[PDB]
């Protein structure tokens, strides 16, 4: 009676055959940097501030796995500034100068090029839960704009 | 061994030339008002308690900016409240007659234009909190239904 | 002097005519069951300790209405344990054979097919709470794993 | 042997470049006031009794400073009562014509701007405590409720 | 000089149209039980000695009510014994099998219902100090574990 | 017989085999550090005040395991100092050169891999508590700003 | 005539399996060193005037435990002071190099690691009560500041 | 054998550079006022019986320090009655115009800024005592309810 | 110079208008009936030995009021011995069958409900003096462990 | 005629078998 059409509901998801599986609300997620000054980042190779941000892993398997890494792979500002993420704004009128760097678990940039991992992370039973930090580096004189950016990772056990 | 693609991360964020820097948790913020009666706001011109909700500013340099004022900007249900705004929650289930204020430290609301800004706050070299409150609005008999609304704000450095 | 794009700031409520408001503290929340031991969990009909949340109700006027009912919405995990909550969290590292269970004040499970309300409460003229419990109930041999649930409640008045 | 995920924790705290820090206890503190009566609330003007409170300084240093003073940024809950807080706790059930005033050492409500800083107060060598109270203040016909209000404090040290 | 972001300040109360307000410490309050012995709990229906709280009235005018009584609400541990609290602690290591009875000033358990008020009492001009106990009744074989229970109380002025 | 939807209750919990479980307050705490003085974590390695928080485990079982220890995991500052957390607060308006740390019973700082465990603690066949202390730990000349820190601890059994 | 909710009232406790319980006064408590001077506490190994607490065990039985003793828990001082606690206020003016540090009746220092117990005290059918002393210890050059510390303590029968 | 959790035990103090050492019966004391009719305090200037309260110094020498003096620092009722303690009780039931003062050696009441001292006393080696009183001293017409007045208190030595 | 932060103090009283004044003494005083033998409690109604406290009453005006009386308010054992004050000691480890009568001047057990006050007593000018007796009362069998209650009071002038 | 509260009273004592 009165059965009306709804609309369409879509899955995403990977069968992953490794020991440790990402978790959900981890595989999509989006990291609010905030608002930088460009007082902060004037000078050249100035740093801001960093977020953390996490990775979740689940149902990880310490018999086959025991140290885990994760690589990430972006697009660098420059060979020479090869660890900075540029910036992938939709609109235009953008940050100049500007770029994002994904910091290690011993505080140290990674590099974007899918061949260097992070720092080796002790697996646990069940979930087992990383940190990542982001911040802002400035490779030259800053300029007020949007600054966003994307970056995908390959967890290696 | 084992290495498996996982996801991906969008990272946001603006770059600005002021004296101060937004909070992350500020940028973005969902305020979570509840439930209001209807008989509360069954006649015009009758106000709901207010939900505190304030914008943190972080690394203001007072040395080049003394104070600082914050504006909103939104869509007003009508002509005759320009100082409400209008839900903007979905096609059904929106109530009716009804619309959101945004409180300045003052007391009094703002106007949802993007040009009238607040009453001026002063800053310290810190992390700065100015503070407000939304209240549910009645532009005539508030029928039930949902209420959500998104404006945005601009902070002005004098 | 300058002025900047400050960002974006979202309300949300529902407005109603009935004879109570939930505050918005209640509306939606989160609490912490924290970690269950397997061992406790053993057998079919396991019970572990409950932890206490409430949903505090506002602006009773007792002559509109002088008693409330709350009925639960779920997933529930099996046919025959119709009062017990699903484990809905990521597709992978959730606990299994093991789900959350609702207490009502009176010390009961509560349905979760919607229409069995809670047990009666008496209201006053003023700022109204009615508590619950949140326990852990095995349907046979519970496993490691994280164990997250959403439900949805209904005021009835 | 068993090795088992627990859990995560979160440090807040702030770094100052000020003569004193402000005690962890009082950085954030919840004080209560019970409840108070209509009849106690019952016209414009009237006053309930006040609730102590205090703000402990660590690690004070009499060659830097000397003196302490403090000043509240809240809302105020109308353009005629600048030094009355607004409650805010849900978007329903919060008392009207009801605020909170904040009591210095000399008995003086501080308005709520954060630039009337407070009466100053002598400092000493290591720990120090500056007293305050809070007390309601109605605006008019109070009306039952629940009643909470939240205000920032900024500190001083000439 | 200089000055410096301290912290933020939350107030919490509630304004009541009764004919009595109830003392900020005695809103939200913390009682200690101690330790029991499962040996002592062992037996179904056993009872440990009871430890005593007490509810403090002010502002209490004659004029307005005469008596006073308090009935509380919480989780019942059972259908069978309703007057007896269930545990609200964590979900692991809490003793089972056990609860807390609130007594009156007659000696009785109180049922969880919450319109089930306590024994009258006589009121004067002035503060009012309201007496209860708060014991561990056992279900059947005590186990041991923690034991954190939680209630409600709504106080009737008539 | 109005009949109307109010919200939503999410849960969390992690049902694990293990010795013992963690507290439902210990999954998920905060920790309030107050404020720190800039002269006084002037100099590279000075160590300010530390503050007490602690994990608390329920249910243990000494028949399984009898001794207790965690290991915390966060991100360092860099390869210099290992064991000194690194802020994660908005990207601007944080301090530099400053961050948390934590000590174990045994008065020394605990390495941020996840990898090393603390001092190992006999349990008791109920609840039991593993302390701690978080204290602010200088790489170098401090600036002033927030500091939020965040840390996860793994708990292990032998 | 007039109902109006009034607060919440909360409760704390525990149910052991032993032969004595710990009082209610005693599952809890402050006590107050007083100010000390640091002319006093000048050297190493320095020692303030011991303030005097103890702690209360009811409903015992003799039939089934006939000693006690009690063990105490917290934060040392360095590796080479393992029975002085340390103080715990806050992360700015507190006292360094000075811990508050708890003898027993026979005046010797109870180890902090929780697994060395007290001398053994015979137990009564009936209230016991076991005296404590708190003190200063200096491990060097004492600074002005405050002294707050917790400790844990756990009764053997 | 039979392992059980008992319990945690808090301890307070100062570590202070001075010449004298405030005893611990004395840092946190409690003063019972007793009770006073309304009718004994009908004008301004009125006064109550005044009870001692005595503050202990312990391990004092005579080399360093000679002279000692307590100054009272507390929430002034009114800016002309500046040597007036008001009432930091709960929110209602308190009293009105009606406050507390703080005496003597002399048997004059001491200023509550905090930076006037007392009548200074000559110290001898070894264990000290210093005598003080306190009354209710009327600001206008009395009004019946409770009075709990905090107020902290420094010492100097020279 | 040198100064420090001796601590605080807190003065607890209430002015009531009233014809008499209670003293501290009075109304905080802690009575102690001191050990007693269960062979003396072996049944029913048997009664330890009476110890006698006295509440002391100041500037009581016989203008005003010429009588005066005490009511005892507290928790009665049974709803069939209604005189016999209940044990508040703790949750375990208290004597058990047995509580504490209170006893008027003319040697007759009071009620525990707050409206049966005491025999009128002639008030005399000044400092008066009104005693009463705690002693044990013990039902069925009296049991080893400790024996510690609490009662408030009301004082009726006529 | 006029009802006022004083303070209350706290009763210290233990019963022994002995």
């Amino acid at each position: 009676a009165t059965t009306v059409n709804g609309g369409t509901v879509h899955f995403k998801g990977e069968v992953v055959n490794a020991a440790c599986a990402v978790d959900a609300g981890s595989v999509d997620q989006t990291v609010q940097l905030g608002q930088v000054r460009t007082a902060s980042l004037a000078q050249e190779g100035a740093t801001s501030s960093a977020v953390g941000f996490n990775i979740q892993l689940n149902d990880c398997d310490t018999n086959v796995a025991s140290k885990a890494a994760v690589a990430f792979l972006g697009t660098a500002i420059d060979a020479g500034h090869t660890n900075v993420l540029a910036l992938q704004s939709s609109a235009a009128g953008s940050a100049t100068n500007v770029g994002v760097q994904i910091l290690d678990r011993t505080g140290a940039a990674l590099t974007l090029d899918g061949a260097t991992f992070s720092s080796e992370t002790t697996l646990n039973n069940g979930t087992n839960t990383i940190p990542f930090q982001a911040r802002y580096f400035a490779t030259g004189a800053a300029t007020p704009g949007a600054a966003n950016a994307d970056a995908t990772f390959k967890v290696q056990y």
